[PDB]
């Protein structure tokens, strides 16, 4: 782009441009990254190119200053240990600005939103200005130009992110298509403006813990989705910092779904085939900490069919001329939680991050390999453990080895069982949407929607035991995720019925989570959910295997391939009480009233009607 004019010498960056070239970028690129290096003061520019030189030196540079150490047991594996302050994506921090708050959210009937945090255009300005100016001094910003989607899909979308952490530099290259190739194809087209800071400006005016730069006490994750930024200051973690998954991705993404005719939510796609050689691709919401990512990488127990992962968080879906509800994954990685990973809940997860993979809050063997609490795999005698906090650690110490939301960030290509068109621009025709939570009581492992209607309405009354137990109202997934206003967003869901042509993909609800009387599972789940995927399958090809209850289609007794599985509680795991649904149906009435309120579709008022209806004909 153009030099800026000047009286003085002070506008252009182009003497602190450590790599690239001001001059190379397009037009509107430059005044992005200029006008933040202005207003931040880095002392240098580094413009990301996405070799694979950039990254060794990269990752060197953050291994000489203490930031990441080398994973000496694994090939090209680093570990990164964050301030205890900064360990997890932050709602309570997370706003979206809009002119009117309705647009953001639906106004509540009686309560506070819990579908969104609206933050007027003003306080947002008061709040930038008590964060951004300055917040660089002594640092590198890096210049991040970022692919959502394979690069050239017609679902793809360009962004461009400053950092100062080259931690969030190594992870957006793993987790998004990242460099050159990026500024290449999007010339002078829009791009989504992604602005990123820890807030620890140099000289450091407060205590460094782990090497982690922070700052708590002003974090604050904004999205304008009109002016189509992303602002993000204080916290260096996941969600918070690589602002091309939650922030991009489904935040300014549904927002522009909605605008344009598409859908971004927060789900897995994987290709599952049969024993009769067809292939089926599935999408499916479940919230954080439910189990999304093992069942995207399901290594199934019935023999003769096969599962493939398209990805494992988000998805883009849309409507092609054909009719087909096409889905793309627009990650390039998998940014997924560390505990709880062993051969028994993800052997290809555990095949996936042995090879280019940077782990945050794990512990580390004396070896030079990862821990974490789950991992179901013992240590050499003589091997010991540091974790998370840096310190030496055993078992009776009473805390886990490695943060609970701790993550490994992993490319997908490596995956050994990537789906062969996982890169597709096309993208892959879903026949099935999923949705599920952790219910300990009431809800059976699986049933089938009524309609389109119904699923729409099953998607909004989903609900999760938080992760005292709490049942928590999740919908869609998508409860801290919604760009916009979800009463919207559900005529938007509800009016893809009304498109001519349209091939709806069935609707279906598990629960791998129920519980009996003394607190234990029900269902063995994992890879035996293979078995519940088999009879989602036959449905999608119309075999009569389903009975008719109030609350959905369920299982025929003998539907279900239980072989193996005769041990299994199947009057518990399967019923369906009275009580406890119009219990249920009540808590989704008080709830959609108050939180959807004047924005709440008749049809989905109509089917919460008629579930009540159903159940009070038992
Ligand atoms: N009982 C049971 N637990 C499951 C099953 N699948 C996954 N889990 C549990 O789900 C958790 C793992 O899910 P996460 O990786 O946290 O979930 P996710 O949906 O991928 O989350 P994000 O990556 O944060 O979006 C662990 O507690 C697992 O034991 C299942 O079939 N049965
Ligand atoms: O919280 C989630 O749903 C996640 O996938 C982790 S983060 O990307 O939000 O950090
Ligand atoms: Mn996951
Ligand atoms: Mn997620
Ligand atoms: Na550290």
């Amino acid at each position: 782009g153009s030099m800026p004019p000047q009286l003085h010498n002070g506008l252009d960056f182009s003497a602190k441009v450590i790599q690239g070239s001001l001059d190379s970028l397009p037009q509107e690129v430059r005044k992005f990254v200029e006008g933040n290096a202005q207003l931040c003061q880095p002392e240098y520019i580094h413009i990301c190119d996405g070799s694979e030189e950039e990254y060794g030196r990269l990752l060197a540079h953050m291994q000489e200053e203490g930031v990441i150490r080398k994973l000496k047991k694994y090939d090209n594996c680093w570990l990164a240990l964050t301030d205890p302050r900064d360990v997890a994506r932050i709602e309570s921090k997370t706003v979206i600005i809009t002119q009117e708050q309705r647009d953001t959210v639906p106004i509540p009937k009686s309560g506070q939103s819990q579908l969104g945090r609206w933050m007027s255009e003003e306080d947002f300005e008061k709040a930038f200005n008590a964060r951004f100016p300055g917040c660089m001094k002594g640092r590198t910003m890096y210049v991040i130009p970022f692919s959502m989607g394979p690069l050239g899909s017609p679902l793809a979308k360009i962004g461009i992110e400053l950092t100062d952490s080259p931690y969030v530099v190594a992870s957006m290259r793993i987790m998004t298509r990242m460099g050159t190739s990026v500024l290449e194809a999007l010339g002078d087209g829009e791009f989504i403006k992604c602005l990123h800071s820890v807030g620890c400006p140099l000289p450091l005016k407060k205590p460094l813990v782990n090497n982690w730069a922070c700052n708590p006490e002003l974090t604050l994750i904004a999205h304008l989705p009109d002016r189509r930024e992303i602002i993000s200051f204080g916290s260096g973690y996941g969600g918070n910092s690589l602002l091309g998954k939650k922030c991009f991705a489904l935040r300014i993404a549904s927002r522009l779904a909605k605008e344009e005719g598409w859908l971004a939510e927060h789900m897995l796609i994987l290709g599952i085939t049969n024993p009769e050689g067809k292939k089926k691709y599935l999408a499916a919401a479940f919230p954080s900490a439910c189990g999304k990512t093992n069942l995207a990488m399901m290594n199934p127990t019935l023999p003769g069919w096969k599962v493939e992962c398209v990805g494992d968080d988000i998805a883009w879906m849309k409507f092609d001329a054909q009719g087909n509800l096409r889905a793309i994954n627009p990650e390039n990685g998998f940014f997924g939680v560390a505990p709880g990973t062993s051969v028994k809940t993800n052997p290809n997860a555990i095949k996936t991050i042995q090879k280019n993979t940077i782990f945050t809050n794990v512990a580390e063997t004396s070896d030079g390999g990862v821990y974490w609490e789950g991992i179901d795999e013992p240590l050499a005698p003589g091997v010991t453990i540091t974790s998370w906090k840096n310190k030496e650690w055993r078992p009776q110490d009473e805390e886990p080895c490695a943060h609970p939301n701790s993550r490994f960030c992993t490319p997908a290509s490596q995956c050994p069982i990537i789906d062969p068109a996982w890169e597709s621009p096309e993208g892959v025709p879903i026949e099935g949407i999923i949705f599920g939570g952790r219910r300990p009581a009431g809800v059976p492992l699986v049933y089938e929607a009524l309609s389109w209607q119904h699923g729409v309405f099953v998607g909004a009354a989903m609900r999760s035991e938080a992760t005292g137990k709490v049942i928590m109202h999740d919908p869609f997934a998508m409860r801290p995720f919604f760009g916009y206003n979800f009463g919207k967003y559900l005529a938007h869901w509800l009016s893809m019925a009304h498109r001519p042509a349209a091939k709806l993909p069935k609707i279906f609800h598990v629960n791998w989570f129920r519980k009996d009387k003394n607190g234990k599972f029900l269902w063995p789940g994992f890879g035996e959910n293979s078995r519940v995927l088999e009879w989602m399958f036959g449905r999608i090809e119309g075999e009569d295997s389903a009975k008719l209850t109030p609350i959905g289609y369920v299982p025929k007794e003998d539907a279900l391939n239980l072989k193996g599985l005769g041990d299994v509680n199947v009057e518990e795991l399967f019923g369906i009480s009275k009580e406890f649904w119009e219990k249920e149906v009540e808590e989704i009435d008080k709830y959609l009233e108050d939180q959807v309120n004047a924005d709440l579709p008749y049809e989905i008022e109509r089917e919460l009607r008629a579930l009540k209806q159903r159940i009070s004909q038992m």
